[PDB]
């Protein structure tokens, strides 16, 4: 009955998410490459949290831990087939949520590699006030030298099974929290999947149940 039909919740919804890269001559005509897209503008399927603990850090900041504290409702994986076919351009990551109360949100996201932190990048956005809702915006987040990296490597391998191969023990973790408060607002966990192109990003969303 209140099972999320998107990802989100009643605190904290996400607008829009995107990965993106402008080429260098984007400044003549304009065009972005998108690698992975969510734009919110039934119940999801669900996939049991347990799964996929050993693909994401442990200790401290890691799943088990993070669902531990709470609220279950608000863990999310995202499944992306990644469009990996697009040099010295613009590669960047646009986040928007929404909310009903005014916070400060911190995000955290973190890049595991065989579940293992590797990157890992802070943010805070205090809420702009915006038509009844508030709305929280980190667009345009120059995306962080390791992935960018890794994507052109990425691109590089000469099979989509090869590049399905190496994502397999590729992920990220994004963290989202009242920065005044500490409470837990969002918890996504992201797997990735290359696309074949021709098919360009896509999504599946699962709530995260345990
Ligand atoms: O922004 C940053 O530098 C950043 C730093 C630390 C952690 N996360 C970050 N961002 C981020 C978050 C979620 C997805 C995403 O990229 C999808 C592209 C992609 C990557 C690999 C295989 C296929 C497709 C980027």
């Amino acid at each position: 009955a209140w099972q999320a039909r998107g990802l989100g919740t009643a605190r904290l919804q996400l607008v829009e998410f995107s990965a993106f890269v402008e080429p260098p001559d984007a400044v003549d005509s304009y065009q972005r490459h998108l690698f992975v897209h969510i734009s919110q503008h039934p119940p999801l399927e669900s996939v049991d949290v347990r799964q996929i603990y050993d693909k994401f850090p442990e200790k401290k900041g890691g799943l088990r831990e993070l669902y531990d504290r709470g609220p279950p409702h608000a863990f999310f994986l995202v499944k992306f087939w990644a469009d990996l076919n697009w040099s010295g351009g613009f590669y960047g990551v646009s986040s928007q949520y929404e909310s009903l109360e005014h916070m400060t949100l911190t995000c955290s996201s973190k890049v595991c590699s065989f579940g293992k932190q590797v990157v890992e990048k802070v943010e805070t956005e205090r809420a702009q006030l915006e038509d009844g809702r508030f709305v929280y915006r980190l667009l345009r987040s120059p995306m962080c030298e390791y992935l960018v990296n890794f994507l052109h490597k990425l691109r590089q391998l000469p099979e989509r099974y090869m590049m399905n191969s190496v994502l397999e023990n590729f992920t990220i973790l994004q963290v989202v929290t009242n920065r005044d408060t500490q409470e837990l607002l969002l918890c996504t966990a992201y797997v990735f999947e290359v696309s074949t192109s021709e098919r360009g990003a896509q999504h599946h969303i699962y709530r995260l149940v345990r």
